[PDB]
């Protein structure tokens, strides 16, 4: 808890930064753009084996999509399949590994006008993750226990029995429980009520519940605030 604390202030102390003009944190505490990242260790310049959390932001205008990305903001599946792989020692066709990435970040910005109003930090545990998703059990039938390089179609081929075939969320394949909630959340249509109750109840229950921060824009400053007195806005 004291490092996911550490963690939130410093993706808080970049948003901030980036408003008042994808990241990876490193083990250090260190901030980079992925994108910049990547071109230095394709260099030789920086190493992938510094990288300690992986962080996504999300930009929004709308106070339902808000919460909701808040609340469903999970991880993309090739996102956590891909670390789990290379965590557990696989390695994917010609992609550089990220072995040693412990957290998944889900940064969520609020916007009012051009200025912003609230952001929403969520970290995942990437090992939690990948076992509510039933990864580890899926790689072992697939490819077995001793790791190697993988092609780009055995990533594949996982990759569609854990999104697309497998039912995760009260019956339903990943990709379903994905869009439902979003028709009745965003698009406020009602008749989804039942069905996204449904996969919301099993969700809760089942995935891991992520460390939640969250910040109101106050004077250009982010100022921190209770994530249950957000829910109730």
């Amino acid at each position: 808890t004291n490092d996911e604390e550490k963690l939130a202030d410093i993706v808080e102390n970049e948003i901030e930064k980036e408003i008042r003009k994808y990241y990876y944190i490193l083990r250090d505490g260190k901030i980079y753009p992925a994108s910049d990242y990547d071109i230095e260790v394709e260099k030789g310049k920086r190493s992938a084996n510094d990288i300690y959390a992986f962080v996504e932001t999300d930009v929004t205008r709308d106070f339902d999509e808000f919460l909701f990305d808040i609340d469903y903001g999970l991880p993309s599946i090739s996102d956590i399949l891909k670390f789990y792989l290379e965590k557990a020692g696989f390695r994917i066709a010609n992609e550089v590994p990220t072995p040693n990435l412990k957290y998944y970040i889900h940064a969520v910005v609020e916007f009012g006008e051009d200025r912003p109003q609230y952001l929403a930090v969520n970290i995942y545990d990437i090992d939690s993750l990948a076992r509510a998703l039933r990864i580890p059990q899926i790689v072992e039938q697939k490819l077995g226990n001793k790791p190697r390089t993988i092609t780009a179609d055995e990533f594949n081929d996982i990759e569609r029995i854990v999104a697309e075939e497998q039912p995760i969320l009260a019956g339903y394949t990943y990709d379903e429980a994905l869009r439902i909630p979003y028709h009745y959340y965003v698009d406020h249509n009602n008749s989804f009520k039942d069905d996204a109750l449904k996969i919301a109840h099993a969700y809760l229950q089942l995935f891991p519940t992520p460390y939640q921060v969250c910040y109101e824009w106050k004077a250009r400053w982010f100022n921190k605030i209770d994530c249950l007195k957000l829910e109730r806005l």
